[PDB]
Order: C-alpha cells, then sequence, then structure tokens
C-alpha cells in the first residue's frame, strides 16, 4: 500500500480565506496566512486591496488582516494572532519524481489524505474537489512538517498544477485563464526500479533474470515506452536496495527492459499488473 | 484518488501497551485504553494461550502505558472478547466524539499505522469479503485502528491483531469480536478464497460514467440470475437485490439502469480493458463504496 503521513500537524494549519465572492482554502502559520493569489481575482489588483477586503474563518473564529503581501504567487496575510497549533516546519521545494501527501481541503475544513508524486510534467495527479485551491502538499521528517506543494488550478486533462510555498510555479504554468495543457507525460524510471526492488524484498522474484545491461543500453529501451532517462545518480541513490537484495541496479534494469516487451503475462508484482511509479527509494527503505 | 479520511483525531488518541517484553498500540478514549488482549501473551504462549489464565495473574502496575513522553497510571482492567480494557486515570484531553461500529466485507474505512504507539501512515481500505485487510503493517502495528469520519464523529470500526500467512491482516471490532473465523493464536489459519467486491466496481463504473466515460457501454442488458452465473466464474461476489436497490440512485442520476451496467461489466470482465483505463485505473476497483461514490 501506498500511504500517506498522518495529516493531524496540517488539519491544524488550515483556514478559509475569502475576497469578494471567492473562497479557498489557506495556511495559517505563526501570524501568516498563505494562500494562491488568484484570491484577488495582480501587481494594481493588491494595491488597491485593503485589509478590510480579506475574510479569514479558522473554523468558528474570524481572524482579522493587519497586512497583505505578495510573494511570486502566493498571498501572505498577516494576521491579529499566532496559530497555537503551528507545528515545526520548513518550506522546501521537490523536484519530479519526489513524493508527497496532500491534505484536500473544502472551504477550509479538511476533507481526505492521499499520497502524489511530482510527475516529470511537473503536474500532481490528484483527486481534487470543487474549491480544493490552497490545499497543501508536505512530507514530515521527525515531527518536522516540510510543505512542499500548494495547490492552484486543474488542468483540462484532469490533473492539476500548483505552487511551492514560496509561489514558485512547479512546471510551465501561469495562474491566468490561458489555455494551458499538461506536457506530455513521463514513467519515472528510478521509482519503478525502487519498486521492484521492494517486490523482491517482499519475496517476487520471478521477473529477475541472469542477464545485466548498460546505462546507455536502456535508456534507448526507455525512451521508446515513454520512461524517464536513467543516470548515475538514480544508479547511486539506488545502491542502499542494490546492496540489501544483491540484486545491481543494472541487472534490474535488465529485468526491467524484459518488462516493458514482455508485459507480466498473467503474472503479477506485488498485486499489480502494471509497473507502479509513484514509490520513491527512499520510500522503500522506510 | 481513493483517500483516507484526515488522521487528527485519531493521533491524538494513540499509545504504547507494554506488558512484560512485549509492547503494541493501544487506543486512549476518555478514560478507557483499548489494545489487543495478546499483549499479556509471552513468546511460549503463542500456541495455545489461556489468557483468563494470563490476565488473572497481572495487577495494575505490570501495564505499562505512555501517551508519549508521559506514562498513565493504569488503575483498572479488564478483558472484552480479545481486547484489553485498562482503566487509566486521566481521561484523554483530545478524545473526539466517537463510536464504535461493526462493519461488513465490501465497506471501505481508513488505517492509521502505528509503531509503539506513534503514527506513521495512513491508508484507505476495504474489508474484503473473505474478512481480511490487504494492509500495509510494519512490524509493529498491532492495535492500529481503523475508522470513518462523519461530520467530525470517528466511528472506530477495526483494530489489527495479526498477519496471516498470505500477507493479509485480520482484526476484531473494537468490542474485541473478530472479523471473520480468525483467533488471536499461532495456528495454522488461513484467509478463504478472496472475491471481487462486486456491487463496488458497478459502483465505481457509474463514477465513470458521471465523469464522462462510456467507452465500456454496450447496447445489451441481463438477468441478475445471469450476471451472477457469470461473474462467479471471475471470483466475483454474487450481486443481491440489496446491491441492486443500493445502485439505484445511481442509475437514476445517470440514466444506465443496473442490470445494463451488468451487461457492461460482464462484457469488460470477458474482454479485458483492451490497454485502456476507466477512472485513471488499469484495474476494475472494487475499494469504493456506492456511499463513497456520491461523496
Amino acid at each position: 500500500r501506498k500511504m500517506a503521513f498522518p495529516s493531524g500537524k496540517v488539519e491544524g494549519c488550515m483556514v478559509q480565506v475569502t475576497c469578494g465572492t471567492t473562497t479557498l482554502n489557506g495556511l495559517w502559520l505563526d501570524d501568516v496566512v498563505y494562500c494562491p493569489r488568484h484570491v484577488i481575482c495582480y501587481e494594481d489588483l493588491l494595491i488597491r486591496k485593503s485589509n478590510h477586503n480579506f475574510l479569514v474563518q479558522a473554523g468558528n473564529v474570524q481572524l482579522r488582516v493587519i497586512g497583505h503581501s505578495m510573494q511570486n504567487c502566493v498571498l501572505k496575510l498577516k494576521v491579529d494572532t499566532a496559530n497555537p497549533k503551528t507545528p515545526k516546519y520548513k518550506f522546501v521545494r521537490i523536484q519530479p519524481g519526489q513524493t508527497f501527501s496532500v491534505l484536500a481541503c473544502y472551504n477550509g475544513s479538511p476533507s481526505g489524505v492521499y499520497q502524489c508524486a511530482m510527475r516529470p510534467n511537473f503536474t500532481i495527479k490528484g483527486s481534487f474537489l470543487n474549491g480544493s485551491c490552497g490545499s497543501v502538499g508536505f512530507n514530515i521528517d521527525y515531527d518536522c512538517v516540510s510543505f512542499c506543494y500548494m495547490h492552484h488550478m486543474e488542468l483540462p486533462t484532469g490533473v492539476h498544477a500548483g505552487t511551492d510555498l514560496e509561489g514558485n510555479f512547479y512546471g510551465p504554468f501561469v495562474d491566468r485563464q490561458t489555455a494551458q495543457a499538461a506536457g506530455t507525460d513521463t514513467t519515472i524510471t528510478v521509482n519503478v526500479l525502487a519498486w521492484l526492488y521492494a517486490a523482491v524484498i517482499n519475496g517476487d522474484r520471478w521477473f529477475l533474470n541472469r542477464f545485466t545491461t548498460t546505462l546507455n543500453d536502456f535508456n534507448l529501451v526507455a525512451m521508446k515506452y515513454n520512461y524517464e532517462p536513467l543516470t548515475q545518480d538514480h544508479v547511486d541513490i539506488l545502491g542502499p536496495l542494490s546492496a540489501q537484495t544483491g540484486i545491481a541496479v543494472l541487472d534490474m534494469c535488465a529485468s526491467l527492459k524484459e518488462l516493458l516487451q514482455n508485459g507480466m503475462n498473467g503474472r503479477t508484482i506485488l498485486g499489480s499488473a502494471l509497473l507502479e511509479d509513484e514509490f520513491t527509494p527512499f520510500d522503500v527503505v522506510r
């Protein structure tokens, strides 16, 4: 099973932000609420705004905006009181292929939690309800919350686009009503390899063969099947799993090369009949 | 996406229960800690434990309960079926609004997997028709609980007790009664043949229609009897008139009669997916309920 992180620490940070007739989710940390700047639908639009234009609700309580400011594509609303439920936290930016949990929220109220990967085309295959704008993604490492994502937009193909918590978009997207579409996506090779290592650790070994391939030879098969190219960085990352199982990375790649041409052939790997790519090497170790 | 419930209300209830050399998770609600009774078992007891004999020999101070950095004082103990119930000094300040419920096969719920009392991950689940859980249980997840959350009220429906030889998981409701024919004993017990939850696949196909996908529909219908004769050859659960009644609302919203959706499923089982996907899945998904789909 994919598992999401326990969401309790983030749940106590979610609030509702309303400007005019538009309402979405915000993240309340210390005395600042963070939310997508498109709540004010940007240089002009925010000069004309004053504090009384923003209504922040932390459950029953209304919060008083005493200052506002923009950072890239996120609005930073300073409020009268600090969130007593603020966890230890940091803002971080992730890379395609890395995984995180999303707390989907409806008008400030947490609705559900799921585990994601940042796709190579920088979008998120998520299930986002009406009014989930401003929901955040995060990892938890030893009671420290690493916030890595804030949801902004649904793209026509169903997937989702957002920013880091400093307002920098992931991917070539803008927060305007322009026609935009996800680029062609790609399977995350290093995560498939990690998931095959987890299958071996779990006793699934039928796909193991006696052969080894080269980095160059694999990457040609990889692009023929729309797979991210494998780097020496990926190989080194999978090192602990190769040590743990005795299967070298380029021998697992031969295994993967055969899977991409024969299929599981009525067999399964860990119960699936497709190759899972939303588990990172780190995820498998933990 | 399959989503789990936000886990915060349950995280504040998780504690660690230690008895002798055995440690697992407990659930701290008001002034009672619930946990699996095999916490009182040693190695030499697993095969044929006599729980009433083992429990009579314990006193309150044999039970070390820890809520984070704080030891809770046990002031009484009692056994109800296969759950131990430890009365403590202190009512949990973070006790949510809650109830205990017993669920049926096909029902879904979230599991907060914990290790030694600390929550580690959350996932969404279905009770399989053979009364097991296809869980993801780290080495010390005994006593982790499953739940639903409706309008801020938590329904506790499952407590984890053991992994079966086939990799799946068995456990009880919060009254200590096992789901299925399993026992908290290290015997040669095995899960029955697992079947697909038919009513959940059909509800999900209705969810595919509501989301615009219709490629799998066909012009046929079927009788209920004929549908079940076919589906059982694929290890699908028989569909009852109650299931039909339950899908009525989704049949209403989509204009597709239940037995017409059944004919579509019969053909999907005959043909496979032909490399296509239905919602975002290339598999027939059976862990979303009719109730879930309306949400």
